[PDB]
């Protein structure tokens, strides 16, 4: 199954930070979102789902297609939350009609870190909107309340090791987790919408405690008033996961670059990139631009 980039036609990289820019000016003015959390971390979350889909073993799902746009994918119940998204970036769309739906919800979670202080996440165009017909079926996405085995399994089939795993879990510790949603209550940290490594630092120093949440669902609870999934927590139980906590954790310029590796290559998973194909765009931010 291949999917070859192809560059939407004669646009450049002006046209892309143009892009760029529209989505990091609506995210700085609709800030109230999420009790004032913003939109920056579920765009980063729709992002990561729609790139999540993918199976390294036949080249199915990936964000190549932009088949969140159907029914079917837009409907899986692991994406509640994510119609606010899409919503999100519906006028930014209609703006730049002549961007694909994949690069439009890649580019909307590169432009989330950067903007939330994050690394520089390189990015490429080209991604062609496919029939409904391609739409992976529901089930790709991983569930929260299974352990390490169940992580690192899940995660070779995106073709990603431990140390790509623990860097995307990390995730700056963004955004919460919503009862209504996922059945799963509260944020991994105090700043949950700037891009740090905070879950790393909260994992080993706070004092965890299991419980079960109103959605009668086992979570880990510290007194600080955060919250780890069980696959959260996992990471330091497994002696190889933990090891890589620890260095992240000690290390802040290490895991911006881990994750900026790692989520890149989650994005292009699936991708066919023509030796002639332009190379990676790096966006500047609003405030790089004085914008
Ligand atoms: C084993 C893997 C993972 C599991 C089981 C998982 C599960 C969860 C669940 C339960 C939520 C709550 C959704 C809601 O209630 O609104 C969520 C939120 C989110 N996750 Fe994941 N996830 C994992 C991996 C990732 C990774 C790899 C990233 C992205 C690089 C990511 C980014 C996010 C973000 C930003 C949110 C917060 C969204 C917002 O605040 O609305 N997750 N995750």
């Amino acid at each position: 199954l291949v999917h070859v980039a192809s560059v939407e036609k004669g646009r450049s990289y002006e046209d892309f930070q143009k892009v760029y820019n529209a989505i990091a000016l609506k995210l700085r003015e609709d800030d109230e979102y999420d009790n004032y959390i913003g939109y920056g971390p579920v765009l980063v979350r729709l992002a990561w789902h729609i790139s999540g889909t993918w199976d390294k073993h036949d080249n199915t799902g990936g964000s190549y297609g932009g088949t969140y746009r159907f029914k079917k994918e837009f409907n899986d119940p692991s994406n509640a939350g994510l119609q606010n998204g899409f919503k999100f970036l519906e006028p930014i769309h209609k703006e730049f009609p002549w961007i694909s739906s994949g690069d439009l919800f890649s580019l909307g979670g590169v432009t989330a870190v950067q903007e939330m202080q994050g690394p520089k996440i390189p990015w490429r165009c080209g991604r062609v909107d496919t029939p409904e017909d391609t739409t992976p079926d529901n089930g790709r996405l991983p569930d929260a309340d299974k352990d390490a085995g169940y992580v690192r399994t899940f995660f070779q089939r995106l073709n990603m090791n431990d140390r790509e795993v623990v860097a995307l879990m990390g995730a700056g510790a963004l955004g919460k987790t919503h009862l209504k949603n996922s059945g799963y209550e509260g944020p991994w940290g105090a700043a949950n919408n700037v891009f740090t490594n905070e879950f790393y630092l909260n994992l080993l120093n706070e004092d965890w405690k299991l419980e079960k949440n109103d959605a009668n669902n086992e979570q880990w609870d510290s007194k600080s008033g955060y919250m780890m999934l069980p696959t959260d927590y996992s990471l330091i139980q497994d002696p190889k996961y933990l090891s890589i906590v620890k260095e992240y954790a000690n290390d802040q310029d290490k895991f911006f670059k881990d994750f900026s590796k790692a989520f890149e290559k989650l994005l292009e998973n699936g991708i066919t990139f023509p030796k002639d194909a332009p190379s990676p765009f790096i966006f500047k931010t609003l405030e790089e631009q004085g914008l």
